[PDB]
């Protein structure tokens, strides 16, 4: 499965965060996708966006849908998994199915210093 260059992935994602998958949510029969409740650790990008467009659960939990999407290479998660999430707020025309949800935009990434550093780097450059 081919994935896009990290630079384009950072581009097509207004929000990049890190967190833990606490629970698997319901399935989306229409798109053959599922959602999960995630406990956010830190935002690598788009924190302001999530603050003004998402109603948070317990102030540190978000729901991310889009898991299982065939077009995304690394797209599976289990309870307890920790990853870097490249996401976008759920668009209007996807309500109320995915209202108040972040949708996976690209492949999940493992938590390692290399990854954290590389992503911050691209978030840093592009931000100029």
């Amino acid at each position: 499965c081919p994935e896009r260059e990290l630079q384009r992935r950072e581009e097509e994602a207004n929000v990049v965060l890190t967190g833990t998958v606490e629970e698997i949510m319901n399935v989306d029969p229409v798109h053959h996708t599922y959602s999960c409740k995630v406990r956010v650790w830190r935002y690598l990008k788009g924190k302001d966006i999530v603050t003004h467009e998402i109603l948070l659960d317990g102030g540190n939990k978000v729901v991310i849908g889009g898991f299982g999407d065939p077009l995304i290479c690394d797209n599976q998660v289990s309870t307890g998994d920790t990853r870097i999430f490249f996401v976008n707020p759920a668009p209007q025309y996807m309500w109320p199915a995915h209202r108040n949800e972040l949708m996976l935009n690209s492949s999940l990434m493992r938590i390692t210093l290399r990854n954290l550093e590389e992503v911050e780097h691209c978030v840093e450059e592009h931000r100029k």
